[PDB]
């Protein structure tokens, strides 16, 4: 299974988080509750949550997201979407997750790799 | 390190790859053999390696650039971008890739992802 991620890109959907794909833009009319359970019985090693909702911003991770996510499954979960600064880490570690992943946020300031490593491993 | 994912998003330019931002719109200008070594030394513990390249296409995944990273760094290295079917996780795997991402193609087939499970862990 160690071989195996798969992303989930997800949003709000009138009150319900929906699974979407094609880069966030369809709307696959999958609930992300049932899809996080399917994909954790079929065998995936990690998940990367991607948040649509935060994504691209810098205002922190979709820490709601990743407690609705966090009691529905047992595999790692990587926080994607919405890094902005050190205390976005740590929040997104108090409600779950396992790993954050960093792309923009990292190139920009390449420090926060560095601080994240040496506080949270 | 094992708390934090760097994402790479990269393609060609002008015969070189580089990093690129912002949802892979921006051109950073920094080389993607420098950017894979220096995540390496600051702790980062896997890449999430993404080609724009291959992105959003089903012919497989970008194998020209794993094995362009491949011999730069000794992270575990996840292929994302490109995949379509069973042959493309192997060839990624034969590249040097540990780890592969799926996204729409999970979705679309979810039994590819008890296939890679099943076959490679």
């Amino acid at each position: 299974s160690q071989a195996v991620v798969v992303a989930i890109d997800a949003k709000r959907v009138d009150g319900e988080f929906m699974v979407f794909t094609y880069s966030g833009k369809k709307n696959t009319g999958i609930l992300l509750r049932d899809w996080v359970v399917e994909v954790e019985k079929r065998g995936a090693g990690e998940i990367l949550l991607t948040s649509i909702d935060r994504d691209g911003t810098k205002s922190g991770y979709d820490t709601e997201m990743i407690r609705f996510v966090r009691p529905l499954t047992t595999l790692p979960i990587i926080a994607s979407g919405g890094a902005g600064k050190m205390e976005h880490f740590l929040e997104a570690f108090l409600r779950g997750a396992d790993k954050v992943s960093i792309n923009t946020a990292a190139v920009e300031n390449p420090s926060l790799i560095t601080q994240i490593a040496q506080t949270f491993g």
